[PDB]
């Protein structure tokens, strides 16, 4: 997160780390075994860290869990990143309190303008890498998708939205990718691409969660 501010131990409990050795990319949990990050971001030897801030020290609270699959959506495209999102099923039900909650989906996309909540331990430099230890966060409002379009010209489709400052200064970076987009406690974006980080006129696109919710919800039914 560039830009962003210190998030403040597990107020963000529903954030989650995907981890392989190393924090590779972030991800939100929905319920107590299931994960919603991007499809760009799977791998194989992926455990789930809940409850975390510092992700280099244990302080209490964390629960680590292995997935046990990874759903990626079937008609992902990895030279677009249409249907960038991807489930994770949990080897066990994660203990659900106060430092670790679920987030919920929403019932209807949200407009643009509206002020979201972006976090994740990403890289927090636009020119150079500095991964932080604890969670970062950055309050950003969605564009319209004239703005949107008119900055990734033939990039965008309908799965998709901008979010973020055209002037430059605040995003997502890598690192980030596959975690949440919260506006009004829903769940209605998913950290996709960009052009670099923070970079003047280059917004942060995201995964358009609206769009999948029955996709979701048939899916953790069926498995
Ligand atoms: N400017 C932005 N809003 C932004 C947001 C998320 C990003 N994630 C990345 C990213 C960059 C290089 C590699 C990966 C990557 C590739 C495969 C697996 C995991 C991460 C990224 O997500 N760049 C990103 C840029
Ligand atoms: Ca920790
Ligand atoms: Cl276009």
């Amino acid at each position: 997160i560039v830009g962003g501010y210190t998030c403040g131990a597990n107020t963000v409990p529903y954030q989650v780390s995907l981890n392989s050795g190393y924090h590779f990319c972030g991800g939100s949990l929905i319920n107590s075994q299931w994960v919603v990050s991007a499809a760009h971001c799977y791998k194989s030897g992926i455990q789930v860290r809940l409850g975390e801030d510092n992700i280099n020290v244990v302080e209490g609270n964390e629960q680590f869990i292995s997935a046990s699959k990874s759903i990626v959506h079937p008609s992902y495209n990895s030279n677009t990143l249409n249907n960038d999102i991807m489930l994770i099923k949990l080897k066990s039900a994660a203990s659900l309190n106060s430092r670790v909650a679920s987030i919920s989906l929403p019932t209807s996309c949200a407009s643009a303008g509206t002020q979201c909540l972006i976090s994740g331990w990403g890289n927090t430099k636009s020119s150079g890498t500095s991964y932080p230890d604890v969670l970062k966060c950055l309050k950003a409002p969605i564009l319209s998708d004239s703005s949107c379009k008119s900055a990734y010209p033939g990039q965008i489709t309908s799965n998709m939205f901008c979010a973020g400052y055209l002037e430059g200064g605040k995003d997502s970076c890598q690192g980030d990718s596959g975690g949440p987009v919260v506006c009004s406690g829903k769940l209605q974006g998913i950290v996709s691409w960009g052009s670099g980080c923070a970079q003047k006129n280059k917004p942060g696109v995201y995964t358009k969660v609206c769009n999948y919710v029955s996709w979701i919800k048939q899916t953790i039914a069926s498995n």
